[PDB]
């Protein structure tokens, strides 16, 4: 009697329909897709297997045009439609762009869904970049704090972040995979998780245990080999140049090292103790390890952090 986690991802409004494009071509396995627009023209684009048209008689098949009452309406409009395409959900990552229409408004319907039918359920958001306005700014705002209130929880991506990370020439595109790999990893980290049984096992259980009605997180991997490799990849688990919610003050964590067969038990310490350092709290760490034979020098972290 075995258990075996059903994954959604959801893309609402633009934004979250272009990164759900671009994890489906990235290749992703065991997880359904779906895509909620108002916008005919960009739902007939999308890659998921699963449409969902919503507010038709509201926008006449056009978005929101920046106005997230409008969101908001076409969602809960669209109601039955959506809770049929979650049925079924153990874990619901909601994945929208804040500020514009779409998202703003229909995202925390989505989410609320979601968490209403029993599932898991993870809002991964941006923010706008500044260069977009205050008006843009704070409409986002208003849908982060939606958001809040309807997610288990909530990972938090400020475009203006993207910034950091680009040189004058660096292509759009290839800025937004970068943000792109929040969600992506986040989500694959977990289905690792379930997927796999560990030498100290980790399962949905203790995702649940630490995700569940938490408000902000933090979800990261990093992979390291050579000298130091438990350190460095512990730290590039925990430091994402692109979140709000950096794994300061985290007082839950589940942490998970995957290595070869020379996995030692003194790197698995230090790695473990790099994540309680940096968040310089308490922390109630759940920690697992895993063992794949295939890999030879390289070492695995994986880190979902709560409790702010
Ligand atoms: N990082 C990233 N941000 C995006 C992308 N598309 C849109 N945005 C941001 O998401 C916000 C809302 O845009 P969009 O999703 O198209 O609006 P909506 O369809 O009305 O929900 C914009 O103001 C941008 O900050 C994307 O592909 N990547
Ligand atoms: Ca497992």
């Amino acid at each position: 009697g075995s258990h075996m986690a059903t994954l959604k991802v959801i893309g609402v409004g633009g934004g979250g329909n272009n990164a759900v494009n671009r994890m489906i071509d990235h290749g992703m396995n065991n997880v359904e897709f779906i895509a909620i627009n108002t916008d005919g023209q960009a739902l007939n684009l999308s890659k998921a297997e699963s449409k969902i048209q919503i507010g038709e008689k509201l926008t006449r098949g056009l978005g929101a045009g920046a106005n997230p009452e409008i969101g908001k309406k076409a969602a809960e409009e669209s109601r039955e439609q959506i809770e049929d395409a979650i049925q079924g959900a153990d874990m619901v990552f909601v994945t929208s762009g804040m500020g514009g229409g779409t998202g703003t408004g229909a995202a925390p319907v989505v989410a609320k869904i979601a968490k209403e039918m029993g599932a898991l359920t993870v809002g991964v958001v941006t923010r706008p970049f500044s260069f977009e306005g205050r008006k843009r700014q704070t409409q986002a705002a208003a849908g982060v704090e939606a958001m809040k209130a309807a997610v288990d929880t909530l990972i938090v991506i400020p475009n203006d972040r993207l910034l950091d990370i680009v040189d004058k020439s660096t292509p759009m595109m290839e800025a937004f995979k970068e943000a792109d790999n929040v969600l992506r990893q986040g989500v694959q980290g977990i289905s690792d998780l379930i997927a796999v049984s560990g030498e100290v096992n980790l399962d949905f259980a203790d995702v649940k245990t630490i995700m569940s009605n938490q408000g902000s997180a933090l979800m990261g991997i990093g992979v390291s080999s050579g000298e130091n490799r438990a350190v460095e990849a512990a730290k590039k688990a925990i430091s994402s140049p692109l979140l709000e919610t950096s794994i300061v003050g985290a007082q839950g964590v589940l942490m998970n090292i995957t290595g070869g067969e020379s996995l030692s038990l003194f790197e698995a310490q230090e790695a473990a103790d790099i994540v309680q350092d940096a968040a310089d709290e308490d922390v109630n760490m759940i920690f697992g390890t895993v063992i794949n034979p295939e890999l030879q020098d390289e070492i695995v972290v994986t880190v979902i952090a709560t409790g702010f």
